[PDB]
C-alpha cells in the first residue's frame, strides 16, 4: 500500500509517495510553482504565493486527480516536548498534545502542524503518523538532562536534544554491518542549520550536545553553540532580548566568525584559494573543529568508550576536510584513517573510512529525510 | 630575607611573613571573641604566641597599615611584599613587579571585578606608601592563561561582541604553582596534564601542554565551566535569556552566581561534604543531594574528556584545592568514569589521602597517572615572588 511523506521546509514543501520502498510520485512547491514527477514525466505548474497547508492541499488534489491511492501519511514534528516519549499514530489526543507543543518551536512546529491538520481533513480515510525528533532522546537520564540551576527553573529548562530521527535511522541502518546491541557509538549530525552530536549506548541515546534549545552545543552555520552564559546577559544590556536572540541564532557560528559564509564549503574554498578572508575563515574552521572535538571527547567519557564514530547529514557526508581534521585530533585514541577513501567519499552509502585494523572505526551514513520519516512508518504500522 | 604576603578576605585581612619557606609571623584583622569581654582586634602570631591589639572595625588598607606598623615595632624587617590580583584583563600576560605603569594598568582593571580588584588595589596602594623602599609584586590570577591561542579564547559570535568577550580563565596562580611543584616529580616539559582546581568557591579544569595552559574551563566570566558550589557552570545559552523574561537581568545574575550549582540542585548546602553526608545518612534531602553529586560529576567528567582531546592525550590527572585534596569520593567517581582510558586507582591510598603532600593515588603500572597536589594560597603567591626576585 502507498505511503505519502511530507517534508516541510523554510520556503518549500516537498513530498514523495512510496510503494514497497519504491518511489511512485514526487514533487515540491516553490514566480512560485509546484513541480511534479509522475510516470517518468515532469509537470511544472505556475502558482500564486502559497502557504504550507495550501501547498499540501494542492498536492493532495493532484494525487487524487491521478488516482494515486494513499493509505498512509507520514509527518515530521521537531519538538514534541515532555509529552511525546515516542512517535505516534495521529488521533484526537495526539492532535491536542501537538497543539500544546507549538510554542516550543515557533519556527518549525506551527507550519508542520498546519500541514498535518489539512492532511487529516483532506484524507480522512488514511492512517497518519507523526515522527517526532525529540522522542529518541527519552532514554537520557535525569542527571544528563539537568542543568545545575535551582527549582523552579531546573524543571522548566530540562535538556531535550534533537535530530532524534536522524540518529535513530542511522543506528537502524548499521544493524547488519555492526552489532549495535553491544556498542558505544558517537554520531555527529553535521548539517546546514542545526548540528549536534549524540552518545549512543547499545542503540540508545545516552547524551546529546543540544539542550533545552537548538542553540546549545556545537558551532553551527549561524548559531553560536555553547558559550559563556554571562555573555548573552551582557549583550542584552546593550541591545535587548530579541536582538541578542537574533544574533546568536542567525548571525553567529561559521557565518559570524568567517565573515564570509554560513556554508563550510565556501569557507574551505577561501582558505585553500587564498583569499581575502582566509584569516577569519581559518579561525572559523579552527573554532568549529575545536568545539566539535571537545564535544566528542566529553561524550566519549560519558558513555565510557568509543567503538564507532559516525558522520551524517550534508556536512558529515560531503565534507572530507571536517572528518580528516576531527580524526587527526582523535588519532591518539586509536583512529587510523584511510585518506584515499575519505577524500573521495560523499556518503551516498554506508562506508567505512577507517582501516579495518583501526581500534576505533569511522564511518559515514546517509540520513535522507524522506527515508527517515518512512522508516518510522514501518515501525508504527509494519505496512 | 623576609617576605610579607597579604591575603585580602571578605570580612578581614590576613597576612603571613616568610623566611626560607617558613612562617615567622602571621595575623588576622577584625577578630572577635564571643566570650572575650572585649573589642575587635588584630591577632598576631609571632614566634612564641598570641598578641592582640584592640582596634576599631578596620577596612583592608587600614588593617594593612597597622600590620606594617606592628612588624616595624617588633623588628621584623621586610624585603618584599606580595599581592594577589584576581583579574588583570588584556594587559597582564605576566605577573609583575609593581611600578608606576603597573599601578596605572591595575587601576583600569577595577571594573573587571568590582569587589576583589579594588580591595586588593587599596592594599597595594597603601603598601607602596608605607614601605616605599621595598620591592613589591602583584601575582595576577589570569596571567598563566596568556598562552591560550586565539581559537581557544574565541566564542563563535560576530564582531564586535567576539572581541569584547574573549575567554580569560582563572585560578592561574594555583595552576602554575602546581605545575612548578611537579617539576621535582615528573618531566613536565614532555607531558600532557589536566589539572582540576576543585575549590570551595570557584572550580575549573586546565589542559596543560609542556607546562603551559592550552585551554581552560572558565571563560570571559568566572561563572563558566564546571558545576560549582553556588554557580551553574556551562548551561544552555538560551536559559539565561528566558530567565531574564521571567525575573529580569540582575535577579538572573544573582541566581546563576549565588543560588545555583551544588547549592541549587541539592537544596541543602554549597559544601560537597554536607551533600555526601546527607546521602549516606539518608537525610530528608538525599535524592536532591544525590542528583547534585551526579550532575557535578557528569560535568567534571565531560570537561576532562573535552580537554584531553584538545591537548592530544593525557599522562597525568591532578586534583587540587579543598575538594580535590580532601574529598576522595569525587576522585573515585571521576576515575571510575575514566577507567576505560587506563586509570588503575589504588582505592586504599585514595580513601586515606587528604592531599597534605603530592602523592600518586594510581598504581605505578597504571597507564594514566593520578595525583593530588597541594596549593596553599600563601605559598602560591610566595612562589610567584621566588620566580620574580629569586629569593
Amino acid at each position: 500500500s502507498n505511503v505519502l511523506i511530507f517534508n516541510v521546509g523554510s520556503s518549500s514543501l516537498t513530498y514523495k509517495v512510496f510503494c514497497s520502498d519504491n518511489i511512485v510520485c514526487s514533487g515540491k512547491s516553490n514566480k512560485p510553482f509546484i513541480e511534479h514527477h509522475l510516470n517518468g514525466q515532469i509537470i511544472k505548474i505556475e502558482t500564486p504565493i502559497l502557504n504550507h497547508p495550501q501547498a499540501a492541499k494542492l498536492i493532495i488534489q493532484f494525487l487524487k486527480e491521478n488516482h494515486i491511492s494513499i493509505a498512509f501519511v507520514g509527518h515530521r514534528f521537531v519538538h514534541g516536548g515532555s509529552y511525546f516519549k515516542k512517535s505516534a499514530v495521529i488521533d484526537e489526543v495526539v492532535l491536542k498534545e501537538l497543539k500544546e507543543c507549538l510554542p516550543l518551536a515557533p519556527i518549525h512546529n506551527p507550519s508542520s502542524f498546519g500541514v498535518i491538520e489539512i492532511s487529516m481533513k483532506e484524507l480522512p480515510t488514511t492512517r497518519q503518523y507523526v515522527a517526532i525528533d525529540t522522542a529518541f532522546h527519552s532514554t537520557i537520564s535525569q542527571a544528563e538532562r539537568t542543568y545545575a540551576i535551582p527549582q523552579p527553573y531546573q524543571s522548566q529548562y530540562l535538556k531535550f536534544g534533537f535530530h532524534g530521527l536522524s540518529y535513530e535511522y542511522v543506528i537502524n541502518s548499521l544493524k547488519n554491518v555492526i552489532d549495535v546491541s553491544h556498542s558505544k557509538i558517537i554520531a555527529c549530525h553535521l548539517g546546514t542549520g542545526g548540528s549536534s552530536c549524540c552518545g549512543i549506548v547499545n542503540g540508545k541515546s545516552f547524551d546529546t550536545s543540544m539542550g533545552n534549545s537548538t542553540l546549545a552545543g556545537l558551532v553551527m552555520s549561524t548559531r553560536c553553540g555553547d558559550i559563556d552564559p554571562t555573555i548573552p546577559i551582557d549583550m542584552i544590556q546593550q541591545v535587548g532580548i530579541e536582538k541578542v536572540v537574533d544574533i546568536l541564532n542567525k548571525k553567529s557560528g561559521l557565518l559570524g566568525v568567517s565573515e564570509l559564509s554560513s556554508d563550510m564549503r565556501d569557507i574551505l574554498h577561501e582558505i585553500e584559494t587564498r583569499g581575502p578572508k582566509a584569516k577569519t575563515c581559518q579561525l572559523a574552521f579552527d573554532v568549529y573543529i575545536k568545539q566539535l572535538a571537545k564535544t566528542i571527547g566529553g561524550l566519549m567519557v560519558e558513555i565510557g568508550g568509543l567503538d564507532l564514530l559516525v558522520f551524517t547529514d550534508q556536512m558529515g557526508l560531503e565534507v572530507w576536510q571536517v572528518r580528516k581534521a576531527i580524526c587527526d585530533k582523535m588519532k591518539f585514541l586509536g583512529i587510523e584513517l584511510d585518506d584515499s577513501l575519505n577524500e573521495k567519499s560523499m556518503g551516498k552509502k554506508i562506508e567505512f573510512l577507517t582501516m579495518p585494523s583501526s581500534k576505533v572505526q569511522v564511518c559515514v551514513a546517509p540520513n535522507d529525510e524522506e527515508l527517515v520519516i518512512l522508516q518510522k512508518g514501518k515501525e508504527l504500522f509494519q505496512f
